[PDB]
């Protein structure tokens, strides 16, 4: 009858629920895993985030589900079509927001429950718990819970491998978290965020102990200094984008992520890293940052930092099972990519 979210919030399970406001609108990942081939039937509003930055998986699933065009959109801008001070007209019958606000009171104040979950901050600790609780509220149970296990199972084949690994022997690793998209740069995790991942496939983040959280900023200058054996870059720039920015997503091929990478390697200082150089340099989709899918990530991460030990292990495979299982689309283009 009551769940403790990731805020530590005793939540009163609703015994209906067929009314879902998302406060993120990439929460829709998480909620996407629970509701099968229905994806959109019960999400009354969300934030724009998943429309506005994810416009690729967004256009995929407008092509099956036309309807997504319907979906309000809660902020106050003119992108935005209500309000947060109005969002009781959609009659939610649960909120769910990230741990990463007017909208929150809003919900609080209107008897809505509430509930916080976080694969943002502390995806390694926070996932699997999100998804245990979002199951519970939302009356999707068996879709969680095998979710949960398909989760472990697939972190697992890279863990009972990289815990075993002694840290002198393993690379040191910075990611840049949207390479080339603001002008000062070297954006990245810490202690969490994507940190975590790398934490996982048994690398060694070279901006844990430079930053107090999760997410920071590290200097190009220190980043050249550390001269790190692996350079990772994130994106999720379209394909049919100039700007600097790794193309990666459902709508990007191979070759066009590599094309797009290569523009990303070739910014000066960052050209000048041995990393570069030696072409262990790589990308990953940005949202991976916040999504019960970073499963992939870390597969992805394993087998660029432990070529030998990961030949057999296929993150497109993964990919490709937790659609089959969970997903109303079809997997499509590219969410990782090697030099
Ligand atoms: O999440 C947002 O609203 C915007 N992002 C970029 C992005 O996620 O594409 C910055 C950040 O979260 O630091
Ligand atoms: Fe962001």
């Amino acid at each position: 009858e009551n769940i403790t979210d990731m805020a530590g919030r005793s939540v009163v399970i609703p015994a209906k629920v067929e009314r879902i406001l998302l406060g993120e609108g990439r929460l829709f990942y998480a909620v996407s895993l629970l509701e099968g081939q229905k994806p959109f039937d019960r999400i009354v509003g969300w934030q724009g985030d998943f429309r506005k930055l994810d416009t690729q998986t967004y256009a995929v699933y407008k092509a099956k589900f036309p309807q997504v065009d319907n979906i309000p959109l809660i902020g106050n801008t003119t992108a935005d079509s209500i309000s947060p001070e109005k969002v009781l007209t959609l009659n939610p019958d649960i909120a769910i927001f990230g741990l990463s606000s007017e909208l929150v009171k809003q919900l609080e104040k209107a008897g809505v429950p509430v509930v916080f979950v976080d694969f943002r901050t502390s995806p390694l600790k926070n996932t699997l718990p999100s998804m245990r609780v979002l199951g519970k509220v939302l009356h999707r149970e068996q879709q969680a819970n095998d979710y949960i296990k398909f989760y472990e199972d697939n972190v697992r084949k890279v863990t009972e491998i990289t815990s075993k690994i002694p840290a002198d022997k393993k690379p040191s690793v910075f990611i840049e978290l949207r390479a080339g998209a603001m002008e000062e740069c070297c954006g990245t995790a810490g202690k969490g965020n994507m940190g975590d991942f790398i934490d996982q496939a048994g690398g060694n983040n070279m901006a844990k102990n430079l930053l107090p959280g999760a997410l920071g900023t590290v200097n190009l200058e220190k980043v050249l200094s550390t001269n790190p054996d692996i350079y990772i870059a994130s994106g999720g720039k379209a394909p049919d984008n100039n700007a600097p920015g790794v193309s990666l997503g459902a709508q990007v091929t191979k070759e066009q992520a590599q094309s797009s990478l290569q523009t990303i390697l070739d910014r000066k200082g960052i050209n000048t890293l041995s990393a570069v150089k030696n072409g262990r340099s790589y990308g990953i989709w940005h949202n991976f940052y916040n999504s019960p899918y970073n499963v992939l990530a870390i597969q992805s991460f394993a087998k660029w930092f432990y070529p030998q030990q990961f030949a057999d292990l296929d993150p497109n495979n993964t990919m490709n099972s937790l659609y089959s299982q969970f997903l109303a689309i079809e997997p499509t283009g590219t969410y990782w990519v090697d030099s």
